């Protein structure tokens, strides 16, 4: 005895969706809706790659719904008017949705609820995007979010464990009306009208291909689980990670987690059950350690709309930065003069995805390594091009890498160098040569230092530095010393080391974060 | 109206076994048998690792049979008497088996058939170990086996395609009698009585762990197929292989193929069906190119008992080798003085498995690179320690790498060097340091050349060359020139380049065989 409506904003899936399950029980009619308003799902500041991903996900969702005998409605316009129009037209009595924990989505929702309060329309919301409730974690640690990963783990180890996934829905006993001339009015838009077209030939035909949806997410999860099972049988339980693979398929699910095409609880429990089936029945929490950084960065933004800025944000230190547009433009385009940085930036601009080590390298190069430019300026590029540009996680990582004044392990000019780090992470040079073809014939000895090669080598390789490939934009030795002095001044000004701010816990945490050995080794420069 | 007996020698499996399926139709009783005679399945010249693998496979087979209500009989003694005893005791009327294509297993079988001819006992055999019949291939190319891989492919492309796998058996309508006190008389032996015990502490606790059986083979096949599916979706169809992974799990099925725990036809067809499901319905023969080298080397031994020797073998060239026992013992133990060679040899002696590049490197070092010692001497070690020491494939690979006088690409001292090749295949040095702990603290600069380091570096690293780690056993520059001169003399003596002998087809085949680029590159020494 209800006419229910489920609103799709995130969580574009049908598995493990309690809010959807609640809209089918005691329901005479059912409608599925998505509203295109220009701000939902990071559409305001976006580019071609992630638009393709979003459209593919929506098409997959509609195709999945067509099996049970239903369609997905897409409407263009403000939510506060679209909802009212649909209520007055269809005759809706109940609206169900999933919660958006970020503070920038709150005033949107508060407007709808009030409306439903003045028309006798029930409202239902359920949190299925995170493992723990941010408010409970904040209350357990006084009234402020934890500022350390170890403290966050300690706090969450007392609240309990996540809940198991829910079953799948059933549409057999519910009517799902569909209007005539549906594809002409409630159909899905196209990139041709929205104004997003490829900016270069590399976007049209990238080296690595991505597909959005839910079936691909489930297949990737199955492949991940069986790879781990085979590794466990071989004898590899949580081994040290030192050699990243940059020339093969990524096999990543972060873009799917961002949009909600895969459940976090399902992944969490599948990992542990897979481990227990093979080995004994002892609990090992190190398996799901990566999934806890995501929650640690999500819960930190609770109650702070200025979490993406340096001014007015109480959990960030104030640091005097510089502003030069030429350097920033060179960094964004990929004309810095260091092949390791340029390759990663061009990969981001073409495909929209990058490995962790590259992101750390480019962030350190921009902020506290050589140039001394604010992280707010570089965060915009990641918001614009990344496939998984979460509003809170990216800003949290930027503030973690930079602005940590009292951590001296991140200020070393030898370990975090745009030459030695690239040599370590790409001994062969195939990744560098793939995205910088100008240095295809350059010997591996001078591949990362093209300006130290003689003229005969340049002529033979067909790359004269200064005409075919730009000269370096800065001297690392000189820039590093002045940046170190400037940060030492910041430390002197901020006397107390125990201030409340986002920072790493210890040095080993940094070394593991950056894929480097903990103890001293014979291959450690300074 | 029969009492059938299936004899297990190879093909220790229940899936895709036509001979087994034939012993169940029209049968009143059924017996499964394995005879331990001291020569079956490479038991005469064997060590602890492969014995463990064989025993695990037999235990898995017995456990699988116990589900349907049957056991596996194991008897110790000569086959020609055991078969007769069992025929006179049980009352057998039909014997079924699988064919062993190698010529060393023929006189064993010819004795049994004759017996069955004088007692009214039917005999049935079926070839399920190979994809093509060696006799048909030999007849299609005159009366001799093809001596080139391209010629073998050309010949086999006209015979047709392999047959699809057969169904699984059923034991419901067949009686499977079991005797009392079974575990006391027909039980499985143990390594404790056979005389195989670990020779060192590294055998007891190896770094990589192996398990024999059929379930593991099927799981490995599933993992392989889904990895390939994901790679195809990403956009990687038959890419160039240049970076081997030596610090992770092997994920190999060659030992299972050797003993017959996995079918070759099933793998062949699963690969192609997996490819067709994702991509279009066009045939691509490059997918199963590795499975054809195995058949090429198997069919070459047809009609030649001396295929494992240099004297009396018509498909091998006669070359004057040297004989020094000290050098051979150093090569076998792993005291050569070159860490790249020692690590691979110690890995073989501990675990029993090695990557292709290491096998090629050590074979070239022994035979035609530096020492000039016969391949027959080194083949014995591989027969003794390898988990997949096939009688014909290993000898064929040895004769392919060595004795190819007219192929000058394999005679280059720069590309196939025990220093540069190791640097190329192990840029980090983790694999080398895992099996040569004496050089754990040695800098990566001198890791592959410990004798060129100063004394202070040796003292700091705690490795004085000559006392803690042996000095090099030979000078590569001098050895290479004399070996080249000696092989040039062989070429001068053997005038005709078109002699009938096992040899590579072209230079690109060698370069791909050894995981090296085809065209010239800036990182090519000579
Ligand atoms: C400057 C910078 C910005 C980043 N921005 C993002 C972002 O917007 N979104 C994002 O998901 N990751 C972000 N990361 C973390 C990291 O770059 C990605 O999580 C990485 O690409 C995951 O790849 P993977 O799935 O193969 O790793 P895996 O370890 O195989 O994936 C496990 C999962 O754990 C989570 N995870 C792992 N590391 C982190 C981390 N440091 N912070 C948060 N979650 C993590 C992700 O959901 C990931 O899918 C950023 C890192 C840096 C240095
Ligand atoms: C001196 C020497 C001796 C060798 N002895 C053997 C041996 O006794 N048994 C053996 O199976 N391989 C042998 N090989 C080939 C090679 O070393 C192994 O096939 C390799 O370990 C296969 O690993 P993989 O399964 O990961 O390779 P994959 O390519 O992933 O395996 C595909 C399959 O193709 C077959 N195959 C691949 N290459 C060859 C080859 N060159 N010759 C024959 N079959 C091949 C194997 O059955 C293998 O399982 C030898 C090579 C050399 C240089
Ligand atoms: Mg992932
Ligand atoms: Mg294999």
């Amino acid at each position: 005895e209800h006419v229910s409506l489920h609103w799709f904003r995130h969580g574009l899936r049908l598995h493990d969706n309690p809010a959807l399950l609640k809209s089918l029980e005691g329901a005479k009619e059912f409608y599925a809706l998505f509203i295109w308003d220009g701000e939902v799902a990071g559409t305001k500041l976006v580019s071609y790659p992630r638009m393709k991903f979003l459209l593919e996900c929506l098409k997959d969702l509609d195709d999945s719904l067509k099996k049970h005998g239903g369609r997905l409605y897409v409407v263009k316009g403000p939510s506060d008017v679209v909802i009212k129009q649909l209520i007055e037209e269809w005759g809706v009595t109940r609206v169900t949705c999933e919660i958006d924990p970020e503070p920038i989505w709150q005033p949107r929702d508060k407007a709808v609820k009030d409306l439903c309060a003045t028309k006798g329309v029930k409202w239902f919301d359920y949190n299925s995007h995170l493992l723990w409730d941010p408010k409970a974690v904040c209350d357990a640690n006084g009234g402020r979010p934890p500022h350390t990963y170890k403290l966050f783990c300690q706090v969450t180890d007392l609240l309990g464990k996540p809940e198991t996934p829910h079953p799948d829905p059933d549409f057999s006993h519910v009517q799902m009306p569909v209007s005539d001339d549906f594809d002409d009015k409630f159909g899905l838009p196209t990139l041709k009208e929205l104004g997003c077209e490829p900016e270069c030939e590399e976007q049209e035909k990238p080296f690595n291909k991505w597909q959005g949806g839910e079936t691909g997410a489930l297949e990737l999860l199955e492949t991940r689980l069986m790879i781990e099972r085979t590794a466990y049988k071989a004898g590899y339980i949580m081994p040290n990670q030192y050699i990243p693979d940059l020339v093969g398929p990524p096999r990543s699910m972060s873009p799917h987690l961002r949009f909600g095409a895969l459940s976090i609880r399902k992944f969490y429990w599948d990992l542990h059950n897979n481990y227990a089936e093979v080995c004994g029945g002892e609990w090992l929490g190190a398996l799901t350690a990566q999934l806890v950084w995501r929650e640690y960065f999500y819960c930190m933004s609770y109650g702070n709309p200025s979490f993406d800025k340096m001014e007015g944000n109480p959990i960030c230190l104030q640091i005097p930065w510089y502003k030069d547009e030429e350097a920033l433009e060179k960094w964004k385009q990929g004309q810095t003069g260091f092949p390791w940085i340029d390759a990663c930036m061009r990969q981001l601009r073409y495909e929209g995805w990058m490995h962790h080590v590259g992101r750390h390298a480019v962030a350190c190069f921009l902020t506290r390594g050589d140039l001394w430019i604010s992280w707010v300026d570089g965060l915009e590029a990641f918001y614009k091009y990344m496939l998984d540009g979460d509003w809170s996680v990216c800003a949290g990582n930027w503030m973690w890498v930079s602005s940590s004044a009292f951590e001296n392990c991140l200020q070393c000019p030898q370990c975090f160098s745009p030459v030695l780090y690239g040599m370590r992470m790409d001994p062969t040079g195939e990744f560098t040569r793939r995205y910088v073809p100008q240095l295809k014939n350059m010997p591996l000895k001078y591949l990362f230092q093209p300006w130290k090669a003689p003229k005969e080598v340049q002529e033979k390789a067909g790359c004269v530095i200064g005409e075919d490939y730009p000269s370096p934009m800065v001297d690392h030795k000189e820039a590093s010393s002045k940046c170190r002095r400037m940060m030492e001044d910041v430390k002197s000004i901020i006397k107390d080391p125990e201030v409340w701010h986002c920072t790493p816990s210890d040095t080993n945490e940094v070394r593991k974060f950056c894929w480097l050995p903990e103890h001293m080794t014979a291959d450690q420069p300074c």
